[PDB]
């Protein structure tokens, strides 16, 4: 249930998400591409899903990858801005869920993003505490897949 | 090209875009739904394209329409944030262009959004000057369609 998952976002979790987002969200282009490139390096078996982006090994130099990456960060910004209202968070999460259900992405594969996020957070000095907080948010999307 | 269209947005245009967005973008749920509902009211022929959203006449009550509307406002937020870097604005614009090209939305049809935006701006007292500024931004997307 996406509703039960959304309920797991307690006061403490929401604070950690906001505090860390102030930092990671300050450079959407750079951190977005870093998240994506890490995903492709750590789980090479997912590259096949992104054929539309072309050669993702080019990183920041790939225009399609950069556009996709920046937009991905705005999806996260969207989630963070809906933390105050469970009903609105749910409706936006289900919106992006569809975008992935159409690409045949399961909850298990969607979860492969936790690794990259934890690595990007660690590079900015945010440890496991924040990684776990973000994992709970990703869990809300997984519940809708 | 899309670059020429984007590279043409002047300082005065960007200023009016940012000033009006500070207001219109402050309530993404309320103004986003207002935009979508206005589009359906004035251009009833577009209703069929949004069958995935269900009964759009339900407005705010429709969770799918609400999720779509809030998300659309973040697409505009994305554009606004990339105004000072034409290279970044272009790659995000082309990304959203693909989303509509896949739905067979022509440049002319995409332009139907100008009416709704003009009316929403007007509801907050932003006149023709501001409406013209937004049509210039919508034109950057049309250059990609
Ligand atoms: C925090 C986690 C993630 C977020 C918020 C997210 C967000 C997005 C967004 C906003 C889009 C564009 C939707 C569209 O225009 O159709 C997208 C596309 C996509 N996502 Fe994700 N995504 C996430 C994780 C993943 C993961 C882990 C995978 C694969 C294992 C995945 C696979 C895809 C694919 C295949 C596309 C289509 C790319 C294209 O052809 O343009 N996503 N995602
Ligand atoms: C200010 C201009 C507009 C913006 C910023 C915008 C933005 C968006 C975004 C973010 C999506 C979701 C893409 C996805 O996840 O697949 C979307 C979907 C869509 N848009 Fe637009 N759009 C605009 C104008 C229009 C207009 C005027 C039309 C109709 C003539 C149109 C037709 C569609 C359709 C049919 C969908 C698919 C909806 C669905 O089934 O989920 N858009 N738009």
């Amino acid at each position: 249930s996406v509703y039960d998952a959304a309920a797991q976002l307690t006061a403490d979790v929401k604070k950690d998400l906001r505090d860390s987002w102030k930092v990671i969200g300050s450079d959407k282009k750079g951190n977005g591409v870093a998240v994506m490139t890490t995903l492709f390096a750590d789980n090479q078996e997912t590259i096949g899903y992104f054929k539309r982006l072309g050669d993702v090994s080019q990183g920041m130099a790939n225009d399609k990858l950069r556009g996709h990456s920046i937009t991905l960060m705005y999806a996260l910004q969207n989630f963070i801005d809906q933390l105050d209202n469970p009903d609105d968070l749910v409706c936006v999460v289900e919106k992006f869920a569809v975008n992935h259900i159409t690409r045949k992405i399961s909850a298990a594969e969607f979860g492969k993003i936790n690794g990259p996020i934890k690595k990007v957070l660690a590079s900015k000095n945010f440890g496991d505490k924040y990684a776990n907080a973000w994992a709970k948010l990703v869990a809300v999307v997984q519940a809708a897949l």
